[PDB]
């Protein structure tokens, strides 16, 4: 099939754009096909992998958010090239590259801004995956602590974060990106 074989044109673009050598890309493709013989990873297949790694909670909500960022062309599947591009940024990117990737995750509706509700949505997704925790203080909930972090980053108090607000906000308070292991 087209999707199953690794074409030289794909390798050329990947070595131009990513931190991986041709040798590493070919190695990763062998592994990609062992887990995904079709060369196309579906959303549910993506969720299944996240369940292999967090068997206690429910990673479905978080995995679906991450999937949308991986699937950069929005065709409903992660092809090998999209897999490598995301892995390059998240495992080998510099701080600015990782913070932009985090911004794309938090900006669920892709409108150029993070809202409070979008920030809640990611945070809730993480707790579902990792283990929800009870709060007996209505003034010390995740939603409220997130509000404080958000307010500190929202320099012009318009109730939304630009990429610049989020990136310079995260370099003084990296907690929203360390929650994704991208600090
Ligand atoms: O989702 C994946 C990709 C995938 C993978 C498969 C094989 C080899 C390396 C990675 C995987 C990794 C860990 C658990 C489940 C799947 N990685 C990322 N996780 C996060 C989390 C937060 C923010 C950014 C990222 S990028
Ligand atoms: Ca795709
Ligand atoms: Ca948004
Ligand atoms: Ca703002
Ligand atoms: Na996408």
């Amino acid at each position: 099939k087209k999707n199953s074989k690794l074409k030289q044109d794909t390798i050329d673009r990947l070595t131009t754009d990513t931190y991986f050598t041709e040798k590493e890309i070919r190695q990763w493709h062998k592994g990609f096909l062992k887990d995904c013989p079709n060369g196309l990873l579906t959303e549910q297949g993506f969720i299944k992998i996240y369940k292999q790694f967090f068997p206690d909670g429910d990673p479905s909500k978080f995995a679906s958010l991450v999937f949308r960022v991986f699937d950069e062309n929005n065709d409903g599947a992660i092809e090998f090239e999209e897999f490598i591009r995301a892995l390059s940024i998240t495992s080998r990117g510099n701080l600015d590259e990782k913070l932009h990737w985090a911004f794309r995750l938090y900006d669920v509706d892709n409108d150029g801004y993070i809202t409070r509700e979008e920030m809640y949505n990611i945070v809730d997704a993480i707790y579902q995956m990792v283990g929800q925790q009870p709060q007996t203080e209505d003034e010390n909930t995740p939603q409220k602590r997130v509000d404080k972090i958000f307010d500190q980053m929202d320099k012009n108090h318009d109730d939304r974060l630009t990429l610049e607000e989020f990136r310079e906000g995260s370099k003084a308070d990296p907690r929203m990106v360390q929650a994704l292991s991208l600090g």
